[PDB]
């Protein structure tokens, strides 16, 4: 992850990620933030950032980011899969980067699983070869 400063906020409807940046070369052709199956990928700006939350988000039409000049900061919006839901990793920066470090130091992680689950199995079928003659 590359960036001077960035803070994430959680809401009872969606997630609000804020990024701090200077008034340096800010192109408008490379700007395009995309959200993965669950985690969020920050491609905007010349600096790439990777956010990994303990939950799963979704990228819909509502999802979008707006550039703030008054503060020279960037605002990223992303809808969640469950309303009234929060996070327990946004509090820590490393928890988002998910770095490895120097494999030296007492560190631990505790992520909770989701309650709402979906069960939609399926059994495929296809003919087969075989004769009856000797």
């Amino acid at each position: 992850g590359i960036t001077p400063r960035f803070s994430i906020t959680q809401d009872e409807e969606f997630i609000f990620l804020k990024i701090f940046i200077s008034n340096i070369r800010f192109s408008a052709v490379g700007l395009e933030i995309i959200i993965q199956e669950n985690m969020i990928i920050f491609h905007l700006s010349p600096y790439y950032l990777r956010l990994r939350f303990p939950h799963e988000l979704i990228d819909d039409e509502r999802s979008t980011a707006q550039y703030d000049s008054k503060d020279e900061c960037i605002n990223v919006k992303v809808a969640k899969l469950n309303k009234n839901e929060y996070f327990e990793d946004l509090d820590l920066p490393t928890k988002l980067l998910a770095r490895q470090g120097d494999l030296a130091g007492a560190d631990a992680l505790t992520e909770n699983t989701d309650a709402k689950k979906t069960q939609k199995p399926l059994i495929q079928e296809v003919e087969t070869d075989g004769v009856s003659n000797n």
